[PDB]
């Protein structure tokens, strides 16, 4: 990885020592980005529901994974499951169980720094994976992307600034997530996010991440060309809220 400070440095060390998951994939790869594109064509708001009982920017919310999943399977274009243990209280089992209960695409949200973590996602049932530009080097980012593509997955490559955007385009990314929240400081900056969104070529599928609480934010981001929206916190407290962003 790159040189990191604070929690990002710690979570990365945990991830390097994260034990591999040994079992075989049951389900098929259900492409998330392609499903986002089809929803776009059918003019259905594409929302990615995130399941996380804990995070650095929030209070803990206990909720049953399977129930959340089965309910979202009716509304969301896909699911984003946190599997990072320490700061997000996620686990592999929770993903394994959910992947078996639903048939919509699943994104494994974790701090992927080695290839075995992509093997895990594959074996656990995830259809795709999140790659974070700021913790990885250009070389690493390129290999992991290629390694995920060999599995038939198109990773969601998360950016946060122009530096990140440059690299993302350079390594040939086609599925990018613009995070409004700076992972390091946990600060949200929507102006910077709208700036980046307009610098991304029309052909790449754009997912807006973080800071969405109202349906009109979605409509505005949408006129800017954003394809999908990843919403977590608000949905964990009141799942039903999805019916409101979705109309």
């Amino acid at each position: 990885p790159r040189y990191l400070k604070g929690w990002l440095k710690d979570v990365v060390q945990l991830s390097l020592r994260r034990p591999s998951f040994r079992a075989s994939r049951q389900r098929p790869i259900i492409s998330l980005n392609e499903r986002i594109l089809e929803f776009n064509k059918r003019n259905i708001t594409a929302i990615i529901a995130e399941y996380k009982r804990k995070s650095p920017s929030g209070l803990d919310v206990e909720r049953d994974p399977i129930e959340y999943s089965k309910f979202m399977e009716r509304y969301a274009v896909g699911l984003s499951i946190l599997t990072e243990e320490k700061y997000f209280n996620g686990s592999y089992e929770t993903l394994r169980k959910i992947a078996s209960s639903v048939s919509i695409p699943i994104l494994m949200k974790d701090f992927i720094v080695k290839e075995s973590q992509i093997d895990d996602a594959y074996n656990l049932g995830a259809d795709t994976v999140l790659l974070i530009v700021k913790i990885l080097t250009e070389r690493e980012l390129e290999s992991l992307l290629e390694y995920a593509r060999s599995y038939g997955m198109e990773p969601l490559i998360e950016i946060n600034d122009e530096n990140d955007l440059d690299i993302a385009l350079r390594i040939g990314a086609r599925f990018i997530g613009i995070n409004s929240r700076d992972l390091e400081t946990l600060e949200i900056n929507k102006e910077n996010q709208r700036k980046l969104i307009s610098m991304i070529p029309s052909n790449v599928v754009k997912v807006a991440e973080s800071g969405i609480s109202e349906r009109n934010e979605i409509e505005e981001l949408r006129k800017l060309g954003v394809n999908a929206f990843l919403i977590g916190s608000s949905l964990m407290r009141n799942p039903e809220k999805i019916k409101e962003f979705i109309l």
